[PDB]
């Protein structure tokens, strides 16, 4: 399997379980409270590394205590943490999260040191990006830096995979550089104009992304699995019906695991299956990163399926 | 002015400013992020102490670093922190807060060590409560402990003031022990059954609380000020139209400042005016506790009014 470069955020997640999300001006008393490692970059890097990829992670942490001890934690998840830089005089990105009784979540992030991952730090990782087979990125890092890395990857034939989350509009210059894009429906709407309630809407939205230059488009459809479209021809690949308890890092786990299977030369339908299996384990557990499965558990899940 | 005993929560507030509250399953990027001292007990204790009361505070902190340094901070706000206990092996209550662009907030709390403020710790403060002129409490402390303290106060003729927040139903045994109650409209609905959209609804709701044994009922009506009802006869006392930016601790500041004026023998209408002035300063500033005004600023605000 070739090498994977993940580039994205690292956060300290502050998670509170409650019955129901507080409404404006209301104070709710929750139950469980947890401070754990998260971030869309870290979560995908962990999911890639635990499922078996040969992955290196480009990220910025602050020099607080949490920043200084997340690198050590990430190194045990089978991730080369050499390109994780420690920004002096800055704190680690933070996430404040509410997880309700039905298991949905609401998330508010504060960039912190994730904002210091710049085009200069990306430009120092040119060779790593150039030699990699894939580059996986999200939108919790500065847009300039996602654009700079996509550019180096594009020149050097490194697959560029982008999980466009959280939702935002992206300029065509970035979109043209992407090979694999994995939006959810809110995100596919925000990038193309097309609301996505079904497979016809999904095929509509995918065609706009094919129009922008993106060959492989995967639109996740919540409980309905994913709309997989490779330059036009597209179909639905359902996930595993499972008992959701904590749906945080489900998307992240799917993206990291997805790229691992593709770097092991698994056809796309099979890479999606494998990723769906990692996500299905992840959501039956709590917290972002802690719910991420190792390769032997993904296999076992698949063997019984 | 006689002595005030405040009994209630101490929290570490984790506050993120954002445009708009995240909706289910959506991740939002906020701007400012702050970790500060809060808790309905601490906020009211600070508002009482800074505005001039002779106040002592019964509360439990954990032995984390934040717990160990909030006592020292509270001692500078003119508060006797002797009855603030440090619970070994426990963390300080936490609050996770979103503050939107219009300045409203959504709050989710985790009890922590606030749950260890028990009837035994209350029973050890019997003499302090018995000798005080007023006892101010909220609902972020165990209901048993609010009930135990109300009982000692009632026996010894200490005014019992209760800010029934966050909203919950209360048993008649507690209600019968209260002299002054300060619900907001959600809270007045939850205690009596009566939704409160206006002064007629407010007078309806107040009559139920008068029915339960509570002589002085103050129903805050958001921007419309407060419905003041002393055993029936009731009227509206408007607040100061001001430019809200951070409405957190506005209620708390009003309650603490309210009790200070009453302990200085100011008639109720005038105590409300003074409290309204402390709240009006508080909301033009950010964070719970940090936005709380000192006595000279309340006076100055009143002098120009
Ligand atoms: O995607 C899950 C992650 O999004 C936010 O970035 C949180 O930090 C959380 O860990
Ligand atoms: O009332 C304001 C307070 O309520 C919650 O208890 C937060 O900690 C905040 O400081």
């Amino acid at each position: 399997a070739g090498s994977l470069v993940v580039l994205g955020s690292i956060n300290a997640d502050h998670i509170l379980n409650l019955q129901s999300f507080p409404t404006p001006g209301e104070t709710v008393t929750g139950n469980h409270y947890q401070v754990a490692f998260g971030g869309k970059g870290a979560n995908q890097a962990v999911a890639a590394g635990r499922s078996g990829a040969n992955i290196a992670f480009i990220a910025c942490t602050g020099d607080d205590s949490i920043g200084e001890s997340v690198r050590q934690q990430l190194a045990t998840d089978n991730i080369d943490i050499t390109p994780v830089s420690v920004i002096k005089g800055e704190s680690t990105g933070v996430a404040l999260i509410f997880v309700n009784g039905e298991g949905e979540n609401v998330i508010g992030i504060h960039a912190g040191a994730n904002a210091a991952l710049s085009p200069a730090l990306v430009e120092a990782q040119r060779e790593r990006i150039a030699n990699a087979s894939a580059l996986l990125m999200q939108l919790e890092s500065p847009l300039e830096s996602v654009m700079a890395a996509a550019k180096i990857a594009h020149q050097n034939k490194t697959i560029v995979a982008l999980n466009p989350a959280p939702a935002r509009e992206l300029p065509d210059e970035l979109l043209a550089l992407v090979d694999i894009i994995t939006p959810n429906e809110t995100e596919a709407e925000k990038l193309t104009g097309i609301r996505v309630e079904n497979d016809e809407d999904a095929a509509k939205a995918a065609q706009v992304l094919h129009e922008k230059g993106i060959r492989t488009v995967l639109i996740t459809l919540g409980s309905r699995g994913v709309w997989a479209s490779v330059n036009g021809e597209g179909q639905r690949v359902p996930g595993f019906r499972v008992q959701a308890v904590d749906t945080i890092a489900a998307g992240d786990t799917f993206n990291g695991a997805l790229i691992t299977a593709l770097l092991e030369e698994k056809p796309l339908p099979e890479a999606i299956r494998f990723a769906h299996a990692a996500a299905a384990i992840a959501v039956t557990r709590k917290g972002a990163q802690p719910s991420v499965p190792w390769r032997e558990e993904i296999d076992a899940f698949l063997d019984r399926q």
